[PDB]
């Protein structure tokens, strides 16, 4: 149940000769799926597989000496979960599921030793690496530079264009997260994100109605996205 | 110029027999000393190589819509620059030194080259980049959920930490960067760095000395770096 996949494109079986393709499902691709608010590893958990997202949503979250939870990312489909495991065969994170979703547990020895043995896959498990860090350089910027009505924006922004990427509307899409969730990995208040979609709908910008959001002016919304400003 | 080094321990050929390392310092290790306050690359340039750092300081950044300098981060010596470049053959950042440094160019096809050969390359290869992803989850904790007062501290912890494993004292010393620079990176006023820094020197924790720290209390320092409250 892996060669099919419609997001195969960005995930992990990039570039594959179909040779490599009917070789790496025979180690992942088959977890009964995850349900809401159930996690797929504690903080401090060992290092066996990592994540791809088959559906859903999924957090990555710390707890702070005081007891708060941090979140410091937001998984949609096709997006690997685990990298930060890697350095010492040991989660930093917990990874918790948003809504009912479906997750392939890819063996990371197993992926390790079959990927010296694949160039193409190497090389792509290195870029997805790479990836993640150039999404968390801009999650320290907006974090520095940006306020409020451009951190949301940017928020925004971003999950419209990964929603199209997965072969979605860019106009159109829910939020599977909490206002609270966005809040919290934003640095906003509950009451300030919903101000703020009240201000984007006043626009016309954006069209709310409970979960899901409407884009009606890509441009508006990246601008106040790109800004960086005060 | 190569095997020959006191921090490779830390540095790109961690692990490696001997023929390995032999082999790698042929395809890098020579470039005639970047000057304070000249860049390794600009955005958008393409990736060639990656560069470790063999002496000195250099910081990451980028540009604002707006036109502000932002800095993503400060590279020490062992420091590989040049990982958010891989997804794309491009830098995103730019890079400069911050004092007369010394740096290796690591060919980056090369080095991807002989890594597919080389697993206990490409393993270490691996958990570097794994490493710049949990430090980025740090700076993205750092910014959401500490004071400045804890900013400060967690930034001076982190120093500390980091000179030790290069082999120097963790009680004494320098901040290369400038105050501005720190300020900048932990999104704090060279009026607010000041100032900190004036309580820590009246607790005892720190004594400073023009761009000299010295640590009289790694406890209490660490207390206040691994809070992360209001
Ligand atoms: S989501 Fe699962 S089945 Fe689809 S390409 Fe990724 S690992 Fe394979
Ligand atoms: S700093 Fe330069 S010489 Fe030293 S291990 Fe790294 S690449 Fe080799």
């Amino acid at each position: 149940h892996c060669q099919d996949c419609s997001i195969s494109q960005l995930c992990i079986p990039f570039t594959l000769n179909d040779s490599e393709l009917d070789q790496l499902d025979e180690i992942i691709e088959r977890k009964k799926p995850i349900q809401k608010g159930q996690e797929l590893f504690k903080a401090g958990d060992e290092l066996k597989c990592l994540y791809a997202i088959r559906s859903g949503t999924i957090k990555s979250y710390t707890i702070t000496e005081q007891g708060d939870e941090q979140i410091t990312a937001f998984h949609l489909a096709g997006d690997l979960v685990g990298f930060d495991a890697i350095t010492e065969a040991q989660h930093p994170s917990f990874a918790q599921a948003l809504e009912t979703s479906m997750v392939c547990e890819i063996p990371y020895e197993i992926l390790d030793d079959l990927s010296g043995k694949m160039p193409k896959l190497r090389q792509q498990i290195m870029r997805l690496m790479s990836n993640e860090i150039k999404g968390d350089q801009e999650m320290i910027l907006l974090l520095s530079k940006k306020n409020a009505e451009e951190r949301l924006a940017a928020f925004l922004y971003n999950l419209s264009t990964r929603f199209h990427q997965r072969g979605f509307s860019p106009r159109e899409f829910r939020l599977t997260m909490t206002r609270g969730d966005i809040g919290n990995y934003l640095g906003l208040t509950v009451e300030t994100i919903s101000r703020l979609l009240g201000r984007f709908q006043k626009t016309e910008m954006l069209t709310v109605k409970g979960k899901y959001i409407t884009i009606n002016d890509h441009d508006a919304l990246a601008e106040l996205a790109g800004s960086a400003k005060e």
